[PDB]
């Protein structure tokens, strides 16, 4: 509009145009040249973004900040220029508003460091950083041939194909991100791929001020994906993490093409140079070495994987939800069953017309089989009813009745699978199967029942196969409520009058699922710490294995530590370190010593000490070096020198030796009702200082005031700085003790006049590097900064005679102590509350239970599970597992592990037990069929008979005879049966019938399948055997006993690799976890299969 | 700063600020106690800051808006 151009050619708005992502920019009023962006990469503000997502959550992608790096060269570095060392740190997770702070400074001429962080809450996170470069040489690399480059990479590899496996390992790239159309490769030998990549449609509008467009530049990272050496090598889940050198050539709007060239290919990450060209050929953008890789750390990486592979059994409380004829069989017609008599009456109640089947252990089931598969095609039935018979506590009878309900079962299924009409749905009906709730103890008999159900719903869906595990307590009306709403749950459960579904979940904690102990006080090892940092309901009492002190160390018997300040935030995760890492809680301490570590004259056992460690002072015994610990005096005792030592430190170090507090001059306390408040006021009022304080809360404020302090401000505000000039007639104070921050640390330094010693003890400041204007100075000031937790490593000598110093001081009565408020170790957690709320006043003293009490505590990864003072059983150690298990054991350091397996070694397994016994480590064999009791003796009795204790077992013994339902002979069904069932309560029985040496195991484990826990069809008799020792296990536990059961999924020597496996074994045994279902999820197709199919696998649809 | 109706407090101006083809300015406003800010201009120039002028902000003072005049009645 020409017209509304020269109208509006008066009232213009105004505005300046920006970077996209960098945003506005502002440059400091500072030397060196620096620079600050403050910028959104929210999805309301970039819609673009959210279509870049990992593990179905929007995240900023790397080449985000690959940008806003070749975007902040120009402006800093007034010309052509590069990015170098590039790292990204945290991944930043983005909502719907996302402010970032972009920011570079001139270090050297042509040099800049730049840097992308995030500011949450006030704790800033650092999300990438890099090196700006404009001295640089214009090396623009030649152009290519595009026809050449296309005809040297014929194998094309589709970028829709590409991105449904980035897709798979957790990568999700939508429309935006989705610029790769195909890349063109050869062999691995080649190491270069040629990639069509182009700015989708939609975002071409959008190409705005980006120097290039990160979802552009993202796509030429996936092509790196594309080349064939990387496919096989690196296959896992490959995220950017940096690039070497990022240059900018000209513009990336006409980018066609893009060229990859791999440097390195290993399991760990992948290096890559890339060339960003037109369709010309000319080159626009080139980032060299490019890493790619998983994430964070090698061990990290397992952790993770170990977390996906987990698999447990849950029980949710459900309700019979909405809105025929039917047929109720037995399993036992001597046994008179109330639940089948009840289960028919209440049919009829309900108005159905039911009929009564007896099939019967011990009959002619050729017979039966026949009048059942009449009664079916006489009349259409809705459903079957299975109810299986209970005998009249013994498990070795359980364990041999099992086999037959199994056996019975099979023939009662083929009969109802082999139907000329429409299968009516199979209800079985079983008496305390398995585990649902917590309290309960499992009847077994009917255990080995759960896995064939399974198995036949899967081999036979038409009968869709119901579980229903019934208690005695129940009722009947209840249970023909079931049969009759037709919910579709395949595995249900009744206790008491409510109704249980299972649903199959992973579930890898390490809270409840982790080892618990109870441990003396006045002996064995206990410690407070924060698993996790932020929450307080995460602060445990962990346990330490208290070893002897030395060289030149002691170890102390702490009756006492205090609660500083700073280990609140050491419990909030916002504490502050010149280490890096976040300190243990507990700094000081006082106790008595227990052991000196050879050699020190200085200290003697027995000595009352106090002093500081770090390493949890908030524990019953503290190892110490002996530059950090001093005798006490007599006049003050362990808890008095717990609550001094740092608050009266910090003071003494800070107004009478750096600031040589003289007598009449003003000193400004901040937040005097604390620790280190009242010890100044102490020392102040000692020195004979006029005394200025500031407090938060009004109550705190009238306390000062009441303790005879005239001059009492609000900590919390710059008005104390005015209000104290007011009252000392413009001269402002002398000493400033500066625990505040901010504008209030800088209002602070402004008060105080000529004597100027402003002491800051507060760290946040420093950390922060807050640029604090020098001008205040001219008046000859003198700043000070203290760090009595970075002395104690610089200087320990330093803080032994400061901690010596006050513990005389205060002993003498020069100084008064503070109030001291108490708490025991156990509301550790309350102080904190109390403390981090500002609600608290004086010291907070932990008090550590000097007595013979005991107190619950939590062991880790302390767990033994190998070890070299104990011996090892392995079923099925000659070959498999077993053998690969009982190598890596040996190596792990175990002092006798007995192999067994009824057949005699093989050639290729005598060669493992020869180089294995040439390490060191001794291997027995003694062969013999576990499903003989005999077995399970001599077994335990070789593994002893080297004075070893026995400190675990392993059941890795198995049959493995698959059929389908039709052809499941009874003969196969004992085969699969024996060495599981069998074989593990010979085992038992074998420990509890074994000496004191058996009675002293950490684990008993048994090696189950996960076709069990699915119902891979085939297996059936192997997947009932296992069903019976996963319920074993449970019982075991229940009888207080060790117990353990892993169902293993496909081993290779996509399927679980050996060394896998090895890792996942070792970890479960350190959780307390009876169920652990190792198997490989990703998006299989028996998984995809089996949720659509039935809501047991609800939750892996998703 | 304080997303409302507000008050400039005890503005006060220091040195004389000359100007040339280009004369950059920061502005800069924190927040000290709540409804409240410190107020500061100033510039840099070969390594000197200079604060050119300064105040408070108030954003929790009440709106008293004074009685209109009568600009005719005024001018009589
Ligand atoms: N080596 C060292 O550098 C060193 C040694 C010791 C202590 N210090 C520093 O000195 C300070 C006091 O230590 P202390 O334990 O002896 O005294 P303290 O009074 O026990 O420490 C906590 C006080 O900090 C104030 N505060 C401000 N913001 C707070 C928040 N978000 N949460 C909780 N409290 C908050 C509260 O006082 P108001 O409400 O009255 O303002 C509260 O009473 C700490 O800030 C600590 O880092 C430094
Ligand atoms: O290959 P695999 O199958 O993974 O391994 C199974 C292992 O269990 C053993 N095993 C199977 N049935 C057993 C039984 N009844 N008693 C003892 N060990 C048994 C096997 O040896 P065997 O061939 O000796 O049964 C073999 O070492």
């Amino acid at each position: 509009m020409l017209d509304r151009e020269l109208e509006s050619s008066a009232p213009g708005v105004p505005s300046v145009s920006v970077h996209p992502l960098l945003g506005s920019h502002v440059v400091l009023p500072q030397e060196p040249e620096e620079h600050l962006w403050q910028g959104d990469v929210g999805t309301e503000a970039h819609p673009w973004l959210s279509d870049h997502r990992v593990h179905q959550v929007a995240v900023l992608p790397g080449a985000a900040y690959c940008e806003m790096a070749l975007a902040a060269v120009t402006p800093v570095l007034g010309d052509t220029g590069e990015v170098h060392d590039l790292k990204f740190h945290d991944m930043l997770l983005l909502d719907d508003a996302t402010p970032v702070w972009v920011s570079a400074a001139v270090t050297a001429p042509g040099t800049a460091e730049f840097g992308v962080e995030t500011h949450q809450s006030g704790d800033r996170t650092q999300r990438a950083t890099a090196v700006l470069r404009g001295d640089v040489d214009a090396e623009r690399p030649a152009a290519h041939s595009i026809d050449a480059l296309l005809a040297a990479h014929p194998n094309r590899v589709d970028g829709d194909e590409l991105r449904a496996g980035f897709g798979t390992v957790g990568i999700g790239h939508g429309a935006a991100f989705a610029g790769l159309s195909e890349a063109y490769v050869a062999t691995a030998a080649e190491p270069t791929v040629v990639a069509a990549v182009a700015l989708p449609g939609p975002l071409r509008s959008g190409q705005r001020g980006y120097t290039v467009h990160p979802a552009l530049l993202d796509a030429c990272f996936q092509s790196v994906i594309a080349h064939p050496e990387v496919q096989n090598i690196a296959s896992g889940m490959l995220l950017p993490l940096g690039v070497r050198r990022l240059r900018a050539y000209g513009s990336t709007r006409n980018v066609r093409y893009c060229l990859s060239r791999i440097v390195k290919a290993d399991s760990f990450g992948v290096e890559a140079d890339l060339e960003l060209l037109d369709a010309d050929g000319t080159v626009l953008l080139s980032a060299m070495g490019l890493q790619l890789g998983t994430g964070n750390s090698d061990k990290a990486e397992e952790e993770r994987l170990l977390d996906e592979r987990l698999l447990t059994i849950e029980w949710q409380q459900r309700e019979l939800p909405r809105p025929g004829s039917w047929l109720v069989i037995l399993a036992g017609d001597d046994d008179e069953n109330p639940r089948a008599a009840g289960v028919v009456s209440a049919l009829i109640g309900a108005g159905m017309p039911t009929t009564t089947m007896a099939w019967s252990h011990d009959a002619d089931h050729d017979a039966q089989a026949a009048a059942l598969t009449a009664r079916l095609d006489e009349q259409p039935l809705a459903g079957v009813a299975v109810i299986v018979g209970d005998s009249e506590h013994d498990v070795g009878a359980d364990a041999r009745r099992g086999a037959d309900h199994v056996r019975h079962l099979v023939r009662i299924a083929r009969t109802l699978a082999d139907a000329v009409g429409e299968p009516p749905r199979l209800y079985v009906v079983t008496h305390r199967s398995q585990h649902v709730l917590d309290t309960d103890e499992p009847y077994l008999e009917h255990s080995g029942l759960r896995g064939l159900i399974r198995v036949v719903g899967m081999e036979h869906p038409r009968l869709r196969a119901t579980q229903i595990d019934v208690d005695d307590s129940t009722a009947h009306e209840a249970l023909v409520r079931q049969l009759l709403s037709g919910s579709p749950e395949d595995e249900t459960a009744w206790r008491d009058g409510q109704w249980y579904a299972a649903r199959l979940c992973p579930s890898p904690l390490r809270a409840a699922e982790r080892r618990t102990a109870v441990a003396d006080n006045a002996s064995e090892g206990m410690r407070l710490v924060v698993r996790n940092p932020g929450d307080l309901e995460s602060m445990e009492l962990v346990t330490f294995e208290r070893g002897t002190p030395g060289p030149g160390q002691i170890e102390v018997a702490v009756k006492a530590s205090s609660i500083n300040f700073a280990d609140v935030l050491v419990a909030f995760g916002r504490c502050p370190s010149f280490d890096g890492r976040l300190p243990e809680l507990g700094s000081e301490f006082g106790g008595v010593v227990t052991a000196v570590g050879p050699g020190v004259t200085t200290h003697r056992v027995g000595d009352r000490v106090g002093g500081v460690s770090a390493n949890g002072c908030w524990s019953n015994f503290v190892t110490c070096e002996a530059d950090l610990a001093t005798k006490l005096p007599e006049g003050i005792s362990e808890h008095e020198a717990a609550a001094v030592g740092l608050a009266y430190g910090t003071v003494w170090l800070g107004l009478t030796e750096l600031a040589r507090m003289s007598a009449g001059d003003k000193i400004l306390i901040h937040s005097a009702t604390g620790g280190v408040g009242q010890a100044a006021i102490a020392v102040a009022r000692a020195a004979g200082a006029e005394i200025y304080a500031t407090a938060g809360s009004e109550k705190r404020r009238q306390l000062l005031r009441d303790w005879g302090i005239e001059h009492v401000y609000d900590s919390r505000t710059t008005a104390f700085a005015d209000q104290i000039r007011t009252d000392t007639d413009g001269y402002g104070v002398d000493i400033v003790l500066n625990s505040v921050t901010g504008p209030a640390q800088r209002a602070g330094l402004e008060l105080l006049a000529f004597g100027g010693r402003f002491v800051e003890i507060g760290k946040r400041d420093i950390y922060a590097d807050t640029r604090l204007g020098l001008f205040p100075f001219r008046r000859n000031l003198s700043f000070y900064a203290v760090d009595l937790a970075l002395m104690t490593v610089t200087h320990p000598q330093k803080i032994r005679d400061l901690l010596a110093t006050v513990y005389r001081l205060i002993a003498d009565g020069t100084l008064p102590l503070p109030e001291i408020t108490h708490y025991p170790l156990e509301e550790a957690a309350t102080a904190i509350r109390i403390m981090g709320g500002a609600q608290h006043t004086g010291k907070l003293v932990i008090d550590i239970p000097d007595t013979g009490q005991s107190q619950v505590v939590v062991p880790p990864e302390q767990v033994p599970v190998f070890r070299g003072d104990g011996a090892y059983v392995i079923t099925g150690g000659l070959g498999g597992l077993g053998l690969f298990l009982a190598e890596r054991m040996a190596a792990a350091g175990c002092g006798r592990i007995v192999v067994n397996s009824r057949s005699a070694p093989s050639t290729r397994s005598s060669e493992i037990i020869e180089l294995i016994r040439a390490t060191g480590a001794d291997i027995v064999v003694e062969c013999g069929d576990i499903a003989e009791p005999d077995t399970a003796l001599r077994l335990v009795a070789a593994a002893t008979q080297t004075g070893l204790p026995l400190r675990g077992v392993l059941h890795a013994a198995a049959v493995v005879e698959d059929a389908t339902l039709a052809n499941i002979t009874d003969e196969l069904v004992e085969h699969d049966w024996a060495p599981k069932v069998y074989g593990a309560w010979n085992l038992h029985q074998a420990v509890q019938s074994g000496g004191p040496a058996t009675s002293e195991l950490d684990w008993f484990c048994a090696f189950s399948s996960a076709a069990a826990l699915v119902g891979s069809p085939g297996q059936g008799a192997y997947a009932a055997a296992n069903s019976w020792l996963d319920a074993f296990m449970q019982w075991r536990r229940a009888q207080g006993l060790p117990a353990t059961s892993i169902a293993w999924g496909a081993w290779g020597e996509n399927a679980i690799a050996p060394d896998e496996g090895a890792y996942a074994f070792e970890a479960i045994l350190r959780h307390d976890r009876v169920y652990n279902g190792y198997a490989p999820v990703l998006g299989a197709s028996w998984l995809t299969a089996f949720a659509q199919r039935s809501p047991f696998a609800e939750l892996f649809l998703a």
